[PDB]
DNA sequence: CGGCATACG
DNA sequence: CGTAT
DNA sequence: GCCG
């Protein structure tokens, strides 16, 4: 009934087991914390399976046969049923622990490891950081500045006026060259953390060289807080507001439009949705995937695609639209 | 038990 | 090390 | 933590 990849299964923005698949992405944020991607997997995939489901669980027997529900995450979701708390998310909640790398890791800059490390020196707030600026780098310098305007979702309304922005550079660093915005906007969120925005042109090779000649446009428009040849830009745009601007981040990649609908599928995500749909190609189809194309190792041979539906066709998955990738 | 996605900056 | 989905 |  319920397949075991994320990538098989129709996922919606929003469905019938929010408390459930919330409580279980705490315990997978915790394992990432503490270094256990395999613990993290399995919560977040545990997490979209809810996600995934036609109706709310009201008893623990609804979880017989669902993938990834073993005896830690069933006891999670029993807990919840009977109490409506789960002790252990709770304690997670409230631990020092996880409030603080959370705190950290939001910061643009800094990784797991590095708030790992600033939690073993004693280091707590984000004023912590600011009185020893010395150990900072100009990326984290950028994200603890920012971080109260990079903590305010971002919405709709902003996406609008940013592309606008986005593709008057890029029409002038490259005329023809085009905007598609992807990330989780594109699978229909109302709100996110970030803009992504995927730029190719319809002629193979005319997109060589175009993120920089972008970029400079940009940041001579006064719209770049920061920025770091190249094909990926994570940035800090300025964005204007009632009055006055917030800063926002942006990310802006280039592509050739032949490997465009690889880009577009892996930028679109969710990153759960991609890590499932690789792994799936990989084990289950003896392919390799990625943001660039689709490999036969056997042939040794690259998969042509014009489309998102002609990837989806060569893996032998039913085609899910953006809005069905919320894994 | 081994595996857990796969890149670029 | 960071970043991305 | 769970799957195959
Ligand atoms: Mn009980
Ligand atoms: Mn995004
Ligand atoms: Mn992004
Ligand atoms: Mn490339
Ligand atoms: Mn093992
Ligand atoms: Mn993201
Ligand atoms: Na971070």
């Amino acid at each position: 009934w319920m397949p075991a990849y994320a990538c098989q299964r129709p996922t919606p923005l929003t469905h019938h087991n929010t408390g459930l698949s919330e409580a279980l992405e705490i315990l997978a944020e915790a394992a990432g914390f503490e270094g256990s991607e395999g613990r993290l997997l399995t919560f977040c995939r545990a997490a979209s399976v809810l996600k995934a489901l036609p109706s709310p669980v009201t008893t623990l027997s609804q979880l017989q046969g669902l993938p990834h529900f073993g005896e830690h995450s069933s006891r999670v979701v029993q807990e919840l049923l009977e109490h409506g708390v789960c002790e252990e998310v709770e304690r997670v909640r409230r631990s020092e622990r996880y409030q603080t790398m959370k705190l950290f890791t939001q910061i643009f800059g800094v990784g797991v490891k590095t708030a790992d490390r600033w939690y073993r020196e004693g280091l707590r707030t984000l004023d912590d950081l600011r009185e020893q600026p010395q150990k900072l780098t100009q990326q984290q310098k950028a994200g603890l500045q920012h971080h109260q305007d990079l903590s305010t979702p971002v919405l709709r309304s902003d996406v609008d006026a940013l592309q606008q922005v986005v593709e008057e550079a890029v029409g002038q660093a490259l005329p023809g060259a085009t905007v598609t915005l992807t990330g989780g906007f594109r699978r229909g969120k109302l709100q996110g953390h970030d803009v992504d925005f995927l730029i190719t042109h319809p002629k193979e090779g005319q997109e060589a060289g175009l993120l920089p000649r972008v970029m400079c446009r940009l940041q001579d428009q006064g719209l770049i807080l920061y920025h770091q040849a190249f094909e990926r830009s994570f940035c800090i745009f300025r964005l204007p507001q009632p009055g006055s601007w917030k800063a926002v981040r942006v990310d802006l990649v280039v592509a050739p439009v032949s490997q465009f609908p690889f880009a577009l599928l892996g930028w679109t995500g969710s990153k759960l949705f991609q890590r499932e749909l690789r792994r799936f190609s990989r084990k289950e189809k003896g392919l390799w995937l990625n943001s660039h194309g689709l490999f036969d190792p056997e042939q040794k041979t690259f998969f042509q695609a014009a489309s998102e539906e002609d990837i989806f066709r060569h893996l032998g998955l039913e085609y899910l639209p953006p809005e069905q990738r919320n894994a």
